[PDB]
DNA sequence: GCTGCGAGATCCGCTCC
DNA sequence: GGAGCGGATCTCGCA
């Protein structure tokens, strides 16, 4: 946790990994990995709970597409109409069973409305609307629709309706399609939630800013007290701080820190 | 382990179907338009899409007893049993969940304006605000059970290694011949312990004079 | 034990260097011509001539920080820190000592013509007249601290006895786990003192919450 | 119609006092 | 259990 932060930072400086890879490798919190990645000047100059929504039709019926950037999870459900009210119904019914944090979409008649933004404001999940001019996004969106629509005709004859094939497509994609060590995309999502839940136990007691002094040990010589430095994250007797001089993250034991009243 | 149940409720001349879990307590709600079996079939397959059950128990229904329905449920491979449940625990859980959801939905009336939005919002509130045990949501305990069963099923991989190794000793200031092959007993940092056949004695040998070989046929 | 602090004071355009001690409480004041590095080193050497300090604290000052000063201090080989002491205890002690010495010096200025003789007489009178408790003068505490620092004392710490036991922590009547074996420190009546490995903090555990390890048979 | 060799160190396993 | 002791084993460099 606290101890391996500089190791992750220097590894990312060497190789320029991503936040998810750093989290899976060094075990650092996802927030810390995101902070490290975002602060990279080269990176400034793809993640969990990040989804994309696209519109498609088949046999003159309305269907919505929800593609997860990381877990490769696809979800769909029948939609009566493209109006704003029905669109909101589907969007928040999507949150009924999922807990995302980011979402991207294009411009549409039901995307923008006087009540659409205020409704998502209550949910609190950040959403960005823009034009996907990235060639990677263009080629990634194309394959998902073909993959989901190819499985439709493989099970039409003995299913009664199209909404019946709606669940069959999800069964074909999210249940049987497996990579790695026989891991399904839903397995990836469920496992991701496991390590995602851990950081709540730490951030629950960390929601109150504190200033503290730090002391640098050099060959067993305490030297002096230095600070003040903002406490980044807490640990079992270890505290990580930012050095103003060397611009590096340092780890100090709990026996060389005091409390400064606000 | 992975038991599910179905129950319908009537409110304001409308029918709401509820999926209930016994061991964990998952609750799901949906608005059933008509009593035709097509709606029940599509709801069941949507549930199979969004959930991975192993056992389902339910009462009798006008559309449940149909050859096509049994054929479809056997196509999905799930099991189902007929007859009214006689377990008081299941009845108590179902009644408590139904009364709680009814109370929550009737309390939440002024906040919404639409209907489908209202049902899905009630689903959100019931599935999120329900804190059981150490503040665990029903979906949270469900994913806990899934990850626990997955890790207990996959834990056998780390146990089936039984790798083989060679070893050699220093005699009269010079290295000896590569004795083996043999199966390692315990391997830690710096050295590993092995069983010798010449003297039937345990010997600890460092990593600087060993070789690692997969077990033979 | 044997904690010292060095400070400067001004009186009638005269610089006086003062050493304040915590355990013995003795004040040592001398006259310094100027707050230069070489003279500061000379004064520290004069102070070290009859005393053997172990812990020293200093405030901010240009003479305190210097490459030659730090080399000389490492020549001393004594645990000392230099910086800005914001601890209220040290500041309060030093200001109280300064106030006391300022109050006391003006009483014996007239009959003693020499300033050095006057300050020596004042400090002599203070350390021979002022007594606390049952009549404990500061040099008695100082010699007690000095005689507690015998080299032969450290070797007399293990005659025959050494034991081991477990310990469990209690939080509002709810006990914890045994935390593994740990080394004992001393055996009291009704409770014992142990050292934690995770936090390096000394704790006290009741006898009823401690499981004794039997001696080898 | 024929050819490698041993001196000088070092321990094991032994038995005997 | 201490004790020395006979012998198998090792490398290297003559040309
Ligand atoms: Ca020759
Ligand atoms: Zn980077």
């Amino acid at each position: 946790w606290i101890e391996n932060i500089p190791l992750a930072e220097e590894e990312h400086n060497k190789w320029h990994q991503d936040a998810v890879s750093l989290h899976l490798e060094f075990g650092i919190p996802r927030t810390a990995a995101e902070d490290i990645v975002q602060q990279c000047d080269v990176c400034q100059e793809r993640g969990i709970d990040h989804w994309q929504v696209d519109y498609t039709h088949y046999e003159d019926k309305i269907i919505l597409v929800w593609v997860e950037t990381n877990s490769g999870l696809i979800y769909a459900e029948r939609v009566k109409g493209e109006t704003g009210q029905e669109f909101r119904v589907q969007t928040m019914k999507w949150y009924a069973m999922f807990a995302p944090k980011s979402l991207q979409s294009d411009n549409g008649p039901a995307f923008v409305a006087e009540s659409t933004q205020l409704l998502m404001k209550y949910l609190g999940i950040e959403h960005t609307t823009g034009i996907p001019w990235n060639p990677q996004s263009q080629a990634l969106v194309e394959r998902t629709h073909q993959t989901l629509k190819n499985t439709l005709e493989k099970l039409i004859p003995m299913f009664n309706a199209f909404e019946s094939a709606l669940a069959g497509t999800l069964i074909t994609l999210n249940i049987k399609r497996k990579g790695g060590l026989g891991t399904s995309p839903m397995d990836i999502f469920i496992f991701n939630k496991e390590q995602q839940r851990i950081q709540q136990q730490s951030k629950s007691k960390q929601e109150k800013i504190r200033f503290c002094y730090y002391r640098t040990r050099k060959r067993g010589h305490p030297g002096e007290w230095q600070g003040p430095t903002q406490v980044l994250w807490g640990g079992d007797g270890a505290i990580v701080v930012k050095d103003r001089g060397t611009d590096r993250y340092l780890v100090i034991a709990n026996k060389d820190v005091k409390f400064i009243p606000p």
